[PDB]
């Protein structure tokens, strides 16, 4: 019902732009490295779970650098590392 492909290249958009455009700010940068790993990860397996957290981290690292918000930066990388911990156990129980 929504376009999760078009989510996904967003996702990787967002986080790419953050990476070039945040050289001095850690949090920004290590948010948006998990983002793109976890698009790998959800282009891989396709669980619609995975997909939703690798989304709503990229909202977020979104909404930090439009607003300036950098907390959210810290929740975007934990929502990344949920992402790739829940690729994690697709590999482990499937």
């Amino acid at each position: 019902g929504e376009d999760y492909l078009k989510l996904l290249e967003e996702a990787l958009k967002i986080a790419r732009e953050v990476l070039e455009n945040y050289p001095l700010t850690p949090v920004m940068r290590a948010a948006a490295r998990a983002i793109i790993e976890a698009v790998k990860m959800a282009k891989k397996y396709g669980d619609e779970e995975l997909i939703k957290l690798v989304v709503e981290a990229a909202r977020l690292l979104r909404q930090a650098a439009k607003q300036g918000d950098l907390e959210l930066a810290r929740q975007a990388l934990a929502a990344a590392r949920q992402a790739l911990a829940f690729a994690r156990r697709v590999a482990g129980l499937e």
